């Protein structure tokens, strides 16, 4: 790969490097290297893969559907030409960070904070490819029993406020109202996230308080 | 080249669509593509091909800026590494565009608002290379001679209002401030170039008011 010749310490440095400049794709490589080093990643380090792969393929979609709008109303072949490169694209990023996952970080994580992480993360990956698919019906399987299990850990390990758990509940909730068809499975989940959130914040000392007023503003447009 | 079995309709077509999706290096890649048909390009494509290469060449800017001024402040060798990766990847984009404007663009262009409008884009480009240079007295030369000869052309075959004419002033403008050492010249440029057309405004029937505002920006920042 590469990163192959770059030491793990300084694909780590530029990746923070990449971020303070807005560079995601360098970012994204430089984290991608990173774990191909074989070492289990840091809090840290989890984070730095995250936001750049979610800055990558958040461009992605954006473009996806700015593309597929203007093909619907259409409906020569150059927009669906173009649309689907941008689609490849956006699934061969998707493919990356599935194939991160599998190949080297869900297997070796073993504390729940990381282990939920990186399920939250297939579930996700899972969920863009969804958003482009028509197939699709394993594909939201697979996003579902991702999301499921890394409920079912957060549950029994993490607080009601913990971010992580936060933040899958409320991706998971997203799930369930735009892609499985399901708002009120989605009107629940975020619901009870919300209100077991509220009832544990006595017992602490930014980023929860953040996605629970997501959840609060998803809650009010859906209901 | 990727886009030689490409239609030209289908390319500009295609940096349209890039345009709408916020996609600037497949504009610049579509848009490169049409230059390399061989065909003179109108005011419309001319538009989209700069405007394609002004945003890619302007994140690469901005990320070249973070990075440098994290260099200058540390005075290991990653962030020097990882700025000389952008600053390359920059001058890439550079000498692209001003292979472009070379070998296809400028000795084709014979009406006078395409040929000011090419020599602006080599200055810029020019001047990008500059702002990155340390060598930086030719690159300087080749910015100032451009801009120069556009210049002569603008004030004897445009009026004063003209969108392209007092975008190129605010630019030369900004090269003698910025790159030249020469903020005297630069706001003599920018308040002759604002009076003048101030003058001609009563000829005419919004690119210019901008541009203009502009002018009056960095005079007010100047002064
Ligand atoms: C190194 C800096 C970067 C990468 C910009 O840090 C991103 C952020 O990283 C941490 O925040 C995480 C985190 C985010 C926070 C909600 C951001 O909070 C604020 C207040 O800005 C959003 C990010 O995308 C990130 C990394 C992702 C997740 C998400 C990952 O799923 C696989 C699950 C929820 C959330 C968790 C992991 C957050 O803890 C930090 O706790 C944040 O700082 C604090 C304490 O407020 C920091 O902004
Ligand atoms: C196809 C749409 C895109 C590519 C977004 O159009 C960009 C813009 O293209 C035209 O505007 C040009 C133009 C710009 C205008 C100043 C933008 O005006 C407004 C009101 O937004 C900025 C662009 O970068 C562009 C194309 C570039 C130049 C510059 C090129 O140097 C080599 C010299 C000055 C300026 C000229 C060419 C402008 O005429 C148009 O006249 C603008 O629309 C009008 C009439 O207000 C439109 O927003
Ligand atoms: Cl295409
Ligand atoms: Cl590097
Ligand atoms: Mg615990
Ligand atoms: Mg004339």
């Amino acid at each position: 790969g590469a990163m192959g010749s770059m030491e793990r310490a300084s694909l780590i440095q530029k990746a923070k490097l990449a971020e303070q400049a807005e560079r995601y794709e360098d970012m994204a490589a430089f984290m991608k290297g990173a774990v191909e080093k074989g070492e289990e990643l840091s809090c840290e380090e989890r984070n730095l893969l995250s936001v750049a792969y979610k800055n990558v393929v958040g461009g992605q979609r954006a473009a996806w559907r700015v593309l597929s709008s203007i093909e619907q109303k259409s409906n020569g072949p150059e927009v669906r030409e173009y649309r689907e490169k941008v689609e490849t694209e956006l699934q061969g990023v998707c493919d990356t960070v599935l194939g991160l996952l599998d190949s080297h970080l869900i297997k070796e994580a073993g504390d729940a904070e990381s282990r939920v992480f990186y399920l939250k993360m297939k579930g996700d990956y899972y969920r863009y490819l969804a958003e482009v698919a028509t197939d699709k019906k394993r594909i939201i399987d697979s996003a579902r029993s991702a999301y499921q299990e890394a409920m079912d850990i957060s549950k029994k390990e993490m607080p009601p406020t913990n971010p992580i758990r936060l933040g899958l509940a409320l991706n998971f909730s997203v799930f369930h109202y735009e892609i499985a068809n399901s708002p009120e499975e989605a009107i629940s989940l975020a619901k009870t996230t919300f209100d077991e959130a509220m009832a544990d914040l006595h017992t602490l000392s930014k980023d929860s308080t953040l996605i629970m007023q997501l959840l609060r503003d998803n809650l009010t447009l859906w209901t």
